[PDB]
Order: structure tokens, then C-alpha cells, then sequence
């Protein structure tokens, strides 16, 4: 037994118009997220902390620009695989912690739903995943509705 | 034994006058903190660390909007409330780390008097409780003088 | 056996010519990193997230202001130090992983050598160590390529 640690960090822009995609689920807004993929910022940084606890460490490093497959890729795919490639490494999952930081939309009715989605990608119990959102009182690229942000932490255990 | 991680992430603005409350510490400034609350940043922060760590895991969703009783609500007794309900859940402490991101004031004297009280509050002792405070060199929201951010991580221990 | 936490959060403004140093690596880029120090944001990070682990917990903290030795003074010294402090305390290497923010230059190629520096100066294997990269997608104070931010997390074993 032993334990390892993991952090991530993404954010992207508005642009465009919603919905937006955040932890898998589908959250009107009058603008959309600007990218590649979902645009899902909480999957990505989860992914990225997943990816570190592992030390495999970049969803750069471990998807180069394919490009395509991929405009409005699946970020729950991007999860799902990297979370693959984490198992065949011997590692089983402790817990994991996001949070998504935006001044809006209003994330907190969309947390059950985002938690069953990650549960279900990791293949884990739904008290191994916690989701929270914080705003960041109209300060910053956030606060002025710029952008949303988000941090995930993760700890994987292996055998 | 099975550990547990946490992530916290608060922002406050400046607004009126001082002086500010970070990790209950009275610290004097020219400004004050806005908010409905201490507007302490720091202990919010590690409020949703612990409550992330344990799966529970926003201090909006074990505190919606009671509001009152809260103007000026000490933030300290928001922190000892959500660490009973961990408590109960059967969790005990492992450490915590906690990063004030500030400009100014200087938070060095005061936090000695902040690990007093964290380490009270949460029945720990001191070596359990780590706080630091960095600047961002005159960048963003923070190195304007805009407002104070905090970060803070948590690990927890389940019998 | 006993695990800790540390959290670690750094920031340097762009200041007159390149190259900067990130992780002890040298990299081209038309900029410099404006400080006292190496102005290795990277590692201040890392150093931080180690020292809060073992709750000993600034980098302010355990140096003051000894300044100088100490223009453009080397931050793996800073860090091989705080590590022998850390080592003196009880403490081993469970894993670290770091999050470089910038919008340019670009990381990836460089994130190998950055291993290999901060796996010799930790006296670890490098799958103890991980290293990212992201961008802000041109927003905030790293968006509009005014500074880099680091972020880093630790996990520290005590016999
Ligand atoms: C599996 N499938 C189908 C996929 C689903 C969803 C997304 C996919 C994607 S992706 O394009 O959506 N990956 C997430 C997008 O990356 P990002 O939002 O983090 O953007 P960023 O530019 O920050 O990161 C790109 C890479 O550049 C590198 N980087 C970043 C900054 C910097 N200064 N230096 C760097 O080297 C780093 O490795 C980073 O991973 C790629 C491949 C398969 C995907
Ligand atoms: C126990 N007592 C007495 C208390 C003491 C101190 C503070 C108390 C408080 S509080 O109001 O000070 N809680 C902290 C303030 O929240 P905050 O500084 O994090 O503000 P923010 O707006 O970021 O968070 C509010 C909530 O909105 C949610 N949110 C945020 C952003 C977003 N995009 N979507 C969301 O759903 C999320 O659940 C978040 O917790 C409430 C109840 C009892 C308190
Ligand atoms: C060992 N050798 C030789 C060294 C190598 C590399 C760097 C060294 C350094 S250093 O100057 O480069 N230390 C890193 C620079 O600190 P920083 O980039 O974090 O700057 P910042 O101003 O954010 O931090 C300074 C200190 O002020 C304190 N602080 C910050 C903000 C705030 N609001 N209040 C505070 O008290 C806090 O303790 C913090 O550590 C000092 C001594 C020896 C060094
Ligand atoms: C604590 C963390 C993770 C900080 C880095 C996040 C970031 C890119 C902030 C940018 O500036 P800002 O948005 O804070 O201020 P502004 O855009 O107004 O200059
Ligand atoms: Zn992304
Ligand atoms: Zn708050
Ligand atoms: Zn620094």
C-alpha cells in the first residue's frame, strides 16, 4: 500500500453561446465555452490530477494534438482513457476533490449530476468524488466573466 | 486506515476600511474585507478543503443561505461546525496546508496566532497546521490590491 | 507510517531579457523573470508545497532576507536545503507534482530535464516526480503574457 498525490489546473474562455459543459453535464448560459474539446474545464483538470498523481503527467503528453478527432471532443472520453492508462499502471483510486471556480453560471444544482458522471467514468463509489464552486467576488478574468477556472485535486493508492 | 484528500479556493474583496480577519487573526489594513461574513478568506479555504476531503463538500451546500444569522458571522464557528459534522462521519486529522495569496498586508507576525487557532478549533495539535503567505509580484487581481485569495489543502484520516 | 499534504503557490513577473529558469531548466524566451532570486517559479512552488508538508512551512520563513548571498541566487540550492531540513525532521518522499501556468514559453519540451533536476536534488526516483504545463487561453495576468504562475503539491512519508 501506498499513497500518491495528484493537481490540476485549466481554464477557458466564453465565446459563442451556451450551453456549457461542465463535469460532463449540460448548464444553460448565454455564452459557450471557447475550445477543441468540450470545453469542459473541471474534466480536464480532474484528468490532468489524475494523470499527475500517476506521473504520466500531461494530457498534452499523453494526447499530442491527435487533432481530430476533435472539435467538441468528448471530455468524458479524455477521462475515461486516461483513466485507463492509470489502471495498467497498477493504480486503484482513493478520492478526488474539484473545484470549480466562476463567477456564473450557478454550478451547485449540476454537482449531483457531475459527481454520478465521474463516479461512473472512474468506476468508483460517488463518496470518492467531491465537486464545489466558488466564485471569486467580481475580481479577476472570472469575476469579470471572462472565463471559468478550475482546480482538482487526486489521490491514488497502488497495490 | 484510508486517507483523504481535500481542495479549498476563497477570494474576498477589499472594501471599506480595516482592519481584515485571516485565520482569525484582527490584522490591521487600510481597507477591510466585503462580505457577508468574517471575510476571512483563509479559514474558508480550509473549511472547503476538510469538507472536500471528506465528501460533504461546500460550506454553501451544509450552508445555504441561512443568512442571517450572518452579518459579520465568525468564520471560526463556521469551521468548528463543519469539522463536528466530519467528525461524525468518523474522520480524524491528518495535516492541513494553507497559502494566503495577498499583496499586503504582511501576514508572517500573525501566523503563529493563526496555527493557535485552527489547531484549537480543530482539536490538533500545532504540527498538524501549516500556513504561508505569498504575493503575485504586482499581478492580477491580488497584486493590484483588488482583493486577498487563499488556497488550502487537507488530508484526512478514516478508522 | 503517517502521510502529509503540501501546498505550494508561486509568481513572477516578465522583466527586461530571456532566458528564464523553470525547474532548474534553462529556456529561450524573449523575456526574463524579474527577481531576487533564479526567479524559478517552479521550484519556489515545489520548495513551498515540501516545506508546508512538514509544516516548517514559508520559504520566508526558514530564509528571511539573508539578502544577499543572493542575486539572481539558485533555487535548487534553496531547494536541496529546505529538503535537508525536511529529511532532519523524520520526513521521506512520498511524490510531488507541479503545474506550471503560462501562456508561453512552451514547457513540454523542457519537462524531462526539469525531472531529472528536481529528482536529484529530492535524492528520489523521477516517477516520484511529475510536471505539467497549461495556459489561461489568453485571459488573466499569465494570459496577457505579464507573468508565470506555479503550482505545486506534495505528499511526505514520516517513519
Ligand atoms: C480522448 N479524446 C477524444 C479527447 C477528448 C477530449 C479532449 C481531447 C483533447 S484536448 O485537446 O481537449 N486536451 C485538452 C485541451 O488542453 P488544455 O485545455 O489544457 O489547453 P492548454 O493549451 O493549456 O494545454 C495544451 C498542452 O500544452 C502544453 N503546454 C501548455 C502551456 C505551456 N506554457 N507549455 C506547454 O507545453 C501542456 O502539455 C498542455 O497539456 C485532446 C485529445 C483527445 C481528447
Ligand atoms: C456557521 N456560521 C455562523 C457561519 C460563519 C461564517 C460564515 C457563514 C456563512 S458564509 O456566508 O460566510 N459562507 C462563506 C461565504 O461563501 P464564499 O465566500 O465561498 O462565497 P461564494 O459566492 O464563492 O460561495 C457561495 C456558494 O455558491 C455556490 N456557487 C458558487 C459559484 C458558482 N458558480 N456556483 C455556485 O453554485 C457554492 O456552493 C458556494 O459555496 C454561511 C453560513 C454560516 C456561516
Ligand atoms: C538558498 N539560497 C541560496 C537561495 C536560493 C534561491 C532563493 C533564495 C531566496 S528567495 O528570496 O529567492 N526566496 C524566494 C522568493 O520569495 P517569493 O518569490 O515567494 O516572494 P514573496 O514576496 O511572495 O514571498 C516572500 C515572503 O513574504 C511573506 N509574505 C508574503 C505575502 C504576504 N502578504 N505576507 C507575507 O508575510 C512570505 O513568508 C513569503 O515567503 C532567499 C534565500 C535564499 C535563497
Ligand atoms: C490562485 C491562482 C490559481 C492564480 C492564477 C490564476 C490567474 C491566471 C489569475 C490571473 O489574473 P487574475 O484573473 O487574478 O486578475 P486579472 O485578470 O484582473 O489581472
Ligand atoms: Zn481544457
Ligand atoms: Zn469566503
Ligand atoms: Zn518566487
Amino acid at each position: 500500500l501506498e499513497m500518491r498525490i495528484g493537481h490540476g489546473f485549466d481554464v477557458h474562455a466564453f465565446g459563442g453561446e451556451g450551453p456549457i459543459i461542465i463535469g460532463g453535464v449540460r448548464i444553460p448560459y448565454e455564452k459557450g465555452l471557447l475550445a477543441h474539446s468540450d470545453g469542459d474545464v473541471a474534466l480536464h483538470a480532474l484528468t490532468d490530477a489524475l494523470l499527475g498523481a500517476a506521473a504520466l503527467g500531461d494530457i498534452g503528453k499523453l494526447f499530442p494534438d491527435t487533432d481530430p478527432a476533435f472539435k467538441g471532443a468528448d471530455s468524458r472520453e479524455l477521462l475515461r482513457e486516461a483513466w485507463r492508462r492509470i489502471q495498467a499502471k497498477g493504480y486503484t483510486l482513493g478520492n478526488v476533490d474539484v473545484t470549480i471556480i466562476a463567477q456564473a453560471p450557478k454550478m451547485l444544482p449540476h454537482i449531483p449530476q457531475m459527481r454520478v458522471f465521474i463516479a461512473e467514468d472512474l468506476g468508483c463509489h460517488m463518496d470518492d468524488v467531491n465537486v464545489k464552486a466558488t466564485t471569486t467576488e467580481k475580481l479577476g478574468f472570472t469575476g469579470r466573466g471572462e472565463g471559468i477556472a478550475c482546480e482538482a485535486v487526486a489521490l491514488l493508492i497502488k497495490a
